C-alpha cells in the first residue's frame, strides 16, 4: 500500500533559468493523471530552489520539490548553510540527506546524518536519508550488514512517530555516475534487510509504511525491474533527472503505465 | 585612493521574506549620496540570492550582493554545492571563501579556499579570501606569521592580474561574534603586513589597490576608528549586518 516515490538529484546543475524551463517540460511531459499513482519531486540547487517554487505554485503544478542538503543548525553563524526554516518557508517537501557525495567529500558521518535529519523534522519536511556500501565492501560480501549500521547510525535514537516520517534511500557507491546499476534482487535483498531493521527501531506497523527507495544509474530501462521489487518503493534518480523526456518517462514506468 | 567596502555576511540568518524586508531597510537608511564614497553589499545565504537580485535590479537599488561560499567544481556529481556560474548568473558581484566558520566545522583548507578562489575568478565574481588566527596562536604573538602563511597558501600560484581582482579579509577568530573585537592598532598591523605581502606574491601596483577588509564584531560603534587606518579599506560585518539602521550607519561611517 506504499505509493511510489521519484526523487530526482539534480546535483550540481543548471542556473534558475534552466531550472524553470526544466520543470515546465517535466510537467507537460508527464500526464497529470500519473500523480494519482506516483509521487514526482525534483531537487534542485539551493540557488535554483526559489525560481522552481514560483513556477510551481504559480502554474499549480502537481510536482513537488525539495533541497539536496540542510544545516543541523537552527539560524546562527554557520557561513554557507541553509537552515530548515528557509526551506520550509521555500515550500520545499524533502530535504536529501547524508547523500554519498557529501559523506565522502564533506566528511558527513551518521552522526551528522541523524542530526540533519532532526533539523528537517523539526521544520516539516521528509528527509530522504541515503546509505549504500562501497565496492570494497560489496565484493567482500559484507554489504547488507554496513547498511545496517549505517542505518542504525543514522536515525539513532529516533522515536517511531519519527521514523514515520522519513524516507530511506539506497545508493550503492559503486552504482553512482558508474552506469552500473543494481539488479533488481540486489535492491530487494538490501532494501529488504533496511525494512526488517526498521521494524526494530520503530516496530513493524511504521516499518511496514516507510518508503525506501534505490538509487544509482536509475533510468527509464532500468527502474522498472527495480522499483517492481516488493521492498523498493521508488528511485533516488541522479544524472536522468535531468533530461525531461527521460524523466518523465521513467516515473510513468513508476507508476504502472496507464 | 582605494574605495572603502562594507560586507554584510549575514550568514544563517533569514529566509526570503526577511531577506527582502532587510534590503529595502537598507537601501532607504543609506541616502543614495554615500554609494559614491562606500560600496555596500549584503551577503544572503544562498536561498534569499533569487529575491534579493530581483528585488535590487528591479526597485534600482545601489547595494550590490553576494554568496557565502562557491565550490571549487564548475558543474557535476557535487550533491548540495553551487557553482560559481549559477552565482554569475543570479548578478552576485562577491563571493565569500574560506570563512573561519568553514575552515573549521567544514575542513576548508588553503588549498580549498584556492581552488574555490580560482572558480569565483574564473566567473567573473570577486572573492573576499578570509583569513585569521585563533586565540593561542595571537597570545603567543604569532598572528602575523600566521596570517601571512594563510595568506601564501590562499592565494599560492596567482598570477599578479588574478590577484588584483580578489579582496582579503582579516577576521581573528578570537573576534567573530565574540564583542572582543580588534584594536584600530591590532587591524593595522596585520593588514599592513598582508599588503606588505601581496607586494611579494603580485606586485608593489597591485598591492597597492587590493581591499584588505576587517572583520570580527564589527559595529558603528567601533567602525570608525578602524576603517580609519592606513592599510584597512572597509569591514566583513556579522551580526550587525541584520540591523538595517546599524548597518547603514556603521556604513556612512565608513563613508567619512
Ligand atoms: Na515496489
Ligand atoms: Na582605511
Amino acid at each position: 500500500a506504499r505509493k511510489p516515490l521519484i526523487a530526482g538529484n539534480w546535483k550540481m546543475n543548471l542556473n534558475h533559468l534552466e531550472a524553470i524551463s526544466l520543470v515546465q517540460k517535466i510537467a507537460f511531459s508527464l500526464p497529470e493523471k500519473y500523480f494519482d499513482k506516483v509521487d514526482v519531486t525534483v531537487i534542485p540547487p539551493f540557488t535554483d530552489i526559489r525560481s522552481v517554487q514560483t513556477l510551481i505554485e504559480g502554474d499549480k503544478l502537481l510536482l513537488t520539490y525539495g533541497a539536496q542538503d540542510v544545516s543541523a543548525e537552527d539560524s546562527g553563524a554557520f557561513t554557507g548553510e541553509i537552515s530548515g526554516s528557509m526551506l520550509a518557508k521555500l515550500g520545499c517537501t524533502f530535504v536529501v540527506v547524508g547523500h554519498s557525495e557529501r559523506r565522502t567529500l564533506h566528511s558527513e558521518d551518521d552522526a551528522v546524518v541523524l542530526a540533519k535529519t532532526k533539523a528537517a523534522l523539526k521544520n516539516g519536511l521528509t528527509p530522504i536519508v541515503c546509505i549504500g556500501e562501497g565496492l570494497n565492501i560489496r565484493e567482500a560480501g559484507e554489504h547488507v550488514a554496513y547498511n545496517v549500521a549505517q542505518l542504525r547510525g543514522s536515525l539513532d535514537g529516533l522515536s517511531a512517530d519519527d521514523i514515520a516520517k522519513v524516507v530511506i534511500a539506497y545508493e550503492p557507491v559503486w552504482a553512482i555516475g558508474t552506469g552500473r546499476v543494481a539488479s533488481a534482487s540486489d535492491a530487494q535483498e538490501v532494501c529488504g534487510a533496511i525494512r526488517e531493521e526498521l521494524k526494530e527501531l520503530a516496530s513493524a506497523e511504521v516499518a511496514a509504511g516507510v518508503r525506501v527507495l534505490y538509487g544509482g544509474s536509475v533510468n527509464a530501462k532500468n527502474v522498472g525491474e527495480i522499483v517492481g521489487q516488493p521492498d523498493v518503493d521508488g528511485a533516488l534518480v541522479g544524472g536522468a533527472s535531468l533530461k525531461a523526456d527521460e524523466f518523465a518517462t521513467l516515473s510513468a514506468i513508476a507508476a504502472g503505465g496507464p
